[PDB]
C-alpha cells in the first residue's frame, strides 16, 4: 500500500502538473515528493516495457532514469481509481531557480555559466534518452543549494523525441518559440534550444526577454543589464527566428562563453554557501 510507505507533508505546489506534496518514505526517511494527477487531465498515455497504460508523464521518467543526478528520478507510482500518484525525489535543502532569481536578481555571469552548463547537460540526457521535456523554464529547475547540482522537473508536458513537426504544444508561451506563435508547427531540438536562450537571458538579465506574441516573433533581443559581449552573441545566436539558423547543443557547449565552468561543489562553495 501507498499510505502506509510515504508520510505526507504539506502541500508544495499546484497547478497545471497536479498537486506536488513534501514527503518521506517511512523505511528509510528518504525525502520525497508526492504528484497526484487526476486521470481526467491526462491527455497523454503511453505504455511501459510492461505493457501497461500509464501517463506520457511515467514512460518519459522511467526512459530518463538513471545515475545521472540531472533530471529528477521518479522512485514509485501507484494508480488510483481517479489519479496516478508519482513518488520523486527531492532535493534538500532545495529552491527553485524562479525564486532563486527573484530573490538574488540577475546572476554573475560564473553562477550563470555553472546553471546554463548542468541545465545543457540534462537536457542532452534528454535528448539521448528519446525524451523532449517541452517545458525547460527557471520554475521547473531545482537547485541542490548544498551539492550545487541542478535537476530538471515537470516532464508532464514532454513527448517521444522525434525528427517530424510537433503541432501540439502545452508548455509554457512566453518561452515558446515564433514558429509556434506563427504557424502552430515546431520541430523538438530547435525548439528546446529557444527556451535555452529565454532561460539563459533570464539568468543573466533578472527576467524574460519576451511578454508578448510580437515581441516573440519580432527578431530584437535588448539587454536591460551589463551582459558581456560573448553572451550576448550566444543568447541572440540561441534567439534566432529561423529554427536553422539556431545552434546545436554542440555548438552551444563550444562556444567561447561555455568555457572554464565550475564544478558544482566549487559553485555551492563560491555561490550558494
Ligand atoms: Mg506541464
Amino acid at each position: 500500500p501507498l499510505e502506509s510507505q510515504y508520510q505526507v507533508g504539506p502541500l508544495l505546489g499546484s497547478g497545471g502538473f497536479g498537486s506536488v506534496y513534501s514527503g518521506i518514505r517511512v523505511s528509510d526517511n528518504l525525502p520525497v515528493a508526492i504528484k497526484h494527477v487526476e486521470k481526467d487531465r491526462i491527455s497523454d498515455w503511453g505504455e511501459l516495457p510492461n505493457g501497461t497504460r500509464v501517463p506520457m508523464e511515467v514512460v518519459l521518467l522511467k526512459k530518463v532514469s538513471s545515475g545521472f543526478s540531472g533530471v529528477i528520478r521518479l522512485l514509485d507510482w501507484f494508480e488510483r481509481p481517479d489519479s496516478f500518484v508519482l513518488i520523486l525525489e527531492r532535493p534538500e535543502p532545495v529552491q527553485d531557480l524562479f525564486d532563486f532569481i527573484t530573490e538574488r536578481g540577475a546572476l554573475q555571469e560564473e553562477l550563470a555559466r555553472s546553471f546554463f552548463w548542468q541545465v545543457l547537460e540534462a537536457v542532452r540526457h534528454c535528448h539521448n534518452c528519446g525524451v523532449l521535456h517541452r517545458d525547460i523554464k527557471d520554475e521547473n529547475i531545482l537547485i541542490d543549494l548544498n551539492r550545487g547540482e541542478l535537476k530538471l522537473i515537470d516532464f508532464g508536458s514532454g513527448a517521444l523525441l522525434k525528427d517530424t513537426v510537433y503541432t501540439d504544444f502545452d508548455g509554457t508561451r512566453v518561452y515558446s518559440p515564433p514558429e509556434w506563435i506563427r504557424y502552430h508547427r515546431y520541430h523538438g531540438r530547435s525548439a528546446a534550444v529557444w527556451s535555452l536562450g529565454i532561460l539563459l537571458y533570464d539568468m543573466v538579465c533578472g527576467d524574460i526577454p519576451f511578454e508578448h506574441d510580437e515581441e516573440i516573433i519580432g527578431g530584437q533581443v535588448f539587454f536591460r543589464q551589463r551582459v558581456s559581449s560573448e553572451c550576448q552573441h550566444l543568447i541572440r545566436w540561441c534567439l534566432a527566428l529561423r529554427p536553422s539558423d539556431r545552434p546545436t547543443f554542440e555548438e552551444i557547449q563550444n562556444h567561447p562563453w561555455m568555457q572554464d565552468v565550475l564544478l558544482p561543489q566549487e559553485t555551492a562553495e563560491i555561490h550558494l554557501h
